[PDB]
């Protein structure tokens, strides 16, 4: 199990195009990946499960990943959530 904590910074938090390509970057991995906000977990696979999240700027999660490929699955959504999603 690898685990991070981490600010979201980007305008929209994780909704339009930040959500979608959080998504689809969780979705390349075979590790089972678990995202956490005050008191609630959901898969990071999962749009829905995003949504339900409610993440806005300046908000913090937990991100946790299980698997043969846990460790470079959290330096890939690291990396992606640094660059505030390819924004400003």
């Amino acid at each position: 199990m690898k685990e991070v904590t981490i600010e979201i910074k980007n305008k929209t938090g994780l909704h339009a195009r930040p959500a979608a390509l959080f998504v689809q970057t969780a979705s390349k991995f075979s590790s089972q990946i678990w995202v956490e906000k005050d008191n609630k977990k959901v898969n990071a696979k999962s749009i829905m499960g995003i949504m339900s999240l409610g993440v806005s700027q300046g908000n913090v999660v937990k991100l946790s990943a299980e698997g043969d490929d846990e460790e470079e699955a959290i330096k890939a959504l690291v990396d992606l959530i640094e660059s505030k999603f390819g924004e400003e």
